[PDB]
């Protein structure tokens, strides 16, 4: 019993974190095999930053203008490639660490583990999800880009974030392991904002299965409600639509505890009507939902 | 920016999580140097554990009677003992992938991650609170015995909590790496309950400043209190009591944020006499407690391992 928000395992990917330097500009690069990735604005100053022309200020660089750094190992760099927003460094050795591994592009409402650096060293682990506005609500100070996002489902490290920058409001942006930013966002330092953040609706409905499944069952009703119903109700409080796919991928849910994913709704419906008087939910006070329906039946079942 | 709850990366620790069997029951063990570390209940049937004899159990044990699996590597069992409620098996094999590490007993209000593991193998981290009632709020399901709890310092793992058993209110209980249970609870099928449980008032004022930090300020106010005034109102909203030593620990974070602890103290008064409004602390609606001190300069000063 127990719900927690839980992050992979970071090991795999602790093995895998390097301090990347390219002048007076130092981040984090992820060395697999024999290639470090990291963003490619480590060959910027903070003077290109407004509009940087990376194709230009990229084949002015040397493989000696990176430094590579994995623990106290200087790393020699024999070839450097511009993926998108990516810089790839070729190194001389294959990192002995790697692990089995593959680069996904997730979509919103994706929760995955961070691995937080700072100059190669993993400071921390936490558990985020990609919002519908394609930003990720993280934790990171200056030094943290090159982060990665990734996912341990069984033995293979599913890489499917690199972070890049911190808009404005403190959320963050960044782009899968090709260099392609999530969300309409530019690695400059252009005046850029996220749209309106929503709600994940999908997760929330999840996370009130587990409930159910943890034993919570104040917040059920009587009531069911059409999908067009819901979607109308759920807008007005920035919640995201549910779509008949999200209906599908409840179905496990709905089928172990009883529960038609429609009368759920109606439940999440009420929810937003009256709040939670007083009451809490899997120890929380507000609806979570970084969880989603995957993590709900790898967590509890 | 940003605050998340957030544990120590595992690594250090996975290279340790090995799959300890005896007879039809199996759990997790910690192979440090050529010993591996578990909950003594693995020797236990389900009736055993009605009222367990362990010296009994134990003696009648034989080194092969336990499976000691290190991913796809049995590892061979050359003596067995106990040590309080934790099994202790000498193996042939030094654990190569031992950490510099100790054993240390953490204090209720105290944070550490936990890896969560099946069968020896993780399969996720959090971070938790050993609560002032000494059960903490965990994720476990059956098999997660024998998963530790631990914090980094530097390069240092310091082992602090072995998991053994769940509450019927769903709390978790175990012990640290010694083998002595955390709280009043005994390693025994039989009717057990966690205490009454407190807030850690100064894990609350600690997260109330990495809020500060963070831009949240809605809850800052220009009234201070006395430790004594405080602690009359914290002791009727079921806060534990705030020490001098938790004022002092608390010092860095009123320093850079310019915020005396006792107008942090008169801001979180206030919270509990009047809630949050429909408002919310770094995206919360509760007072989050399982933040300590150093967790939130940790965190807002980039520290790394
Ligand atoms: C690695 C630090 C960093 O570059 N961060 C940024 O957001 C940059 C600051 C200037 O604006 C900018 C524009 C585009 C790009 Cl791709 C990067 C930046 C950074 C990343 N995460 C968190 C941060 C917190 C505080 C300062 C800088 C941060
Ligand atoms: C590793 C499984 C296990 O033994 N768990 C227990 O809590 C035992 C169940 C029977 O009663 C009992 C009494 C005392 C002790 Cl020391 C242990 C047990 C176990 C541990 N964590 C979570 C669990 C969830 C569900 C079932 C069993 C769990
Ligand atoms: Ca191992
Ligand atoms: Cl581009
Ligand atoms: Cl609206
Ligand atoms: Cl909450
Ligand atoms: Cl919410
Ligand atoms: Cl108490």
């Amino acid at each position: 019993s127990g719900f927690r928000k839980m992050a992979f395992p970071s090991g795999k990917v602790e093995g895998c974190m390097v301090q990347v330097t390219c002048g007076t500009t130092t981040l984090n690069g992820l060395w697999l095999d024999d290639v470090v990735y990291c963003p490619r604005h480590v060959i910027c100053t903070s003077e290109d930053m407004l509009n940087p022309n990376y194709e230009d200020l990229l084949i002015r660089k040397s493989n000696h203008n990176f430094l590579v750094q994995a623990g106290n190992v200087q790393l020699r760099v024999i070839g450097h490639s511009m993926q998108n927003c990516v810089l790839k460094l070729k190194v001389d050795t294959a990192n002995p660490k790697t692990p089995k591994y593959k680069f996904v592009r997730i979509q919103p409402g994706q929760t995955f583990s961070v691995l937080a650096c700072y100059n190669g060293s993993p400071s921390g682990v936490y558990q985020c999800a990609m919002r519908p506005n394609f930003t990720i609500k993280g934790s990171f100070l200056n030094g943290s880009c090159g982060s990665v996002g990734f996912n341990i489902d069984y033995d293979c490290v599913s890489f499917c974030y690199m972070h890049h920058m911190e808009l404005p409001t403190g959320v963050h942006a960044g782009t899968d392991l090709e260099g392609n930013f999530y969300g309409p966002f530019v690695d400059r330092q252009t005046a850029q904002a996220a749209g309106t953040d929503t709600t994940i609706t999908v997760n929330v409905l999840a996370w009130l299965y587990a409930a159910v499944i943890n034993g919570d069952r104040w917040f059920l009703n009587r009531f069911t409600t059409t999908l067009n119903d819901f979607n109308l109700v759920a807008m007005k409080y920035n919640y995201e639509p549910l779509t008949q796919d999200h209906v599908d991928i409840l179905g496990p849910l709905s089928a172990q505890t009883g529960i038609a994913v429609l009368d759920m709704c109606a439940s999440l419906k009420e929810l937003l009507q009256n709040g939670m008087n007083g009451r809490t939910i899997l120890g929380s006070a507000l609806l979570e939902d970084e969880f989603t329906p995957f993590d709900v039946v790898r967590q509890c079942s």
